[PDB]
């Protein structure tokens, strides 16, 4: 069985969209997908971040291009990255993991995380799950 | 035959150079190389971007170090990233793909893309092509 | 024979920490680990950069969150990324490589590199070592 594992390190919207798109497409294709949220990505899956009214953060390197993208996505009614992940779970085999080390660094507790997080694990556990499939660091 | 596949997400010069160097080095070593330009990387392979007279953009995180690099490369007459890719295509087995989803988000049409793009494809296509080789997200 | 290879392109502290954490965890789990420092990551392993008194650089995209992280790490007495890598070498099979191309671009000589660098090699040499294992670009 085909497998895709992604270490979701980044927390800007322009990087979270690819995560959602890859996850959704891979799940639809019948892949096993493993997501490992760490550092800024882990911050992005906290309930506080997900419910924030503040406008999503685009990478400062491409600020000038931000509105074009945001405007064209809302125009297409394109789902948000987290909705893509949750829908993928319903359609295929998708597991969402939170990095335990980052949680200590940012003082994040399990209860602070989105309901769709399946487990809190360390690095080695993710390496073992990623073994043999395609693996990306985003 | 060894294979390298790269998702070229970034569009800053400091990230596009590695793409060129990896492609060139791998192709010369006998690797099959697949490049998938998406988001900012897709912007970078539009004819408009390639022909722009505006100075390449370094990652804002390393601005202070930008000139040192730019100066030392023009001093060595080091080829531009896209020249390295095109030369790699002539030397080895290199395929350049453009992401169809990003093209919709940024209103880019096939005619707007550089001639060296072989095809416009979606995510699953690139997963399929990458399967079994080394795969990187840049 | 489980193996992890990482192309360490980035030079900000928030990206170097994951490199140390991945290396340390992988080595402790019995993985062979290969690190290839290139571009800004290569700069980060020069003796000058390692001995610098200047405060580590966080990604400008997450400046606001920098102090929280630094403060919580020094509070836990969390080792620095390079200490995690050197400790991993002592514990397991970890090899550190420097990118020969970027060394020309930045005018870095072998003597300028940290003693823990095992060899200076080109990109195809490192791809050959990475083949068959999990490979990441950070
Ligand atoms: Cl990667």
């Amino acid at each position: 069985k085909k497998k895709l594992s992604i270490i979701v390190f980044s927390g800007t919207i322009d990087k979270l969209m690819p995560v959602g798109i890859l996850t959704s497409g891979a799940a639809a294709s019948g892949y096993e997908v493993n997501l490992f949220f760490t550092f800024w990505g882990l911050q992005a899956i906290t309930k506080r971040s997900l419910n924030s009214q503040q406008p999503p953060q685009i990478d400062k390197n491409y600020e000038q291009m931000g509105p074009i993208m945001m405007q064209k996505m809302q125009e297409m009614k394109y789902p948000m990255w987290h909705q893509l992940v949750q829908q993928a779970k319903e359609i295929g085999e998708v597991k969402v993991f939170a990095c335990s080390t980052t949680m200590e660094f940012f003082g994040i507790k399990r209860e602070d995380l989105a309901e769709f997080v399946d487990d809190v694990v360390g690095v080695a556990t993710f390496l073992d799950r990623a073994e043999g499939g395609t693996t990306l660091f985003i």
